[PDB]
DNA sequence: GCCGCCCTGGAGAATCCCGGTGCCGAGGCCGCTCAATTGGTCGTAGACAGCTCTAGCAACCGCTTAAACGCACGTACGCGCTGTCCCCCGCGTTTTAACCGCCAAGGGGATTACTTCCTAGTCTCCAGGCACGTGTCAGATATATACATCC
């Protein structure tokens, strides 16, 4: 998921832009990739429950 | 008639038992004597109470994921048997030194008593080192943007 679909130019090595859109997550994978999601600029945070 | 040989009885000496007396191990008694006891005083160690903050605990949840577990196979190793040879054990003989009993004098060291003085405990006062918290600063890291170039 992290290198097929985040990025649209993931063989680039300067700034990547976003694919995506949505990005539905769980807490488990949340305390588990905090470093690979921290950076990147979001627009809006949901959480549910 | 005279001389030599076999059988049997009572008195002299050795041994067991008992009593009187002297010597070794241990306990009661006495004397010194120093350390335990008793009595009193006082300071403080610790018990108790109180408040604050953090860790642990019982019993439950949910998720992930790597470790544990079960099973099949295979093969390496523990174990048993046999041979062999060699080295340790048993014994007889000879040596030798440990052991015990001796000088011969001298120093080391354990006590007993005494003297002295240096140094460490104790007390008071003070200050700086250690513990904790924080502002700031230079090295490391990541990316923004401009230039040369291949297809």
């Amino acid at each position: 998921i992290r290198e097929y679909e985040f990025y649209t130019n993931p063989r680039a090595k300067g700034k990547k832009t976003m694919k995506f859109n949505v990005l539905l997550t769980t807490y488990e994978y949340i305390l588990k990739d905090r470093a690979e999601l921290g950076s990147i600029k979001w627009q809006f945070m949901a959480v549910d429950e």
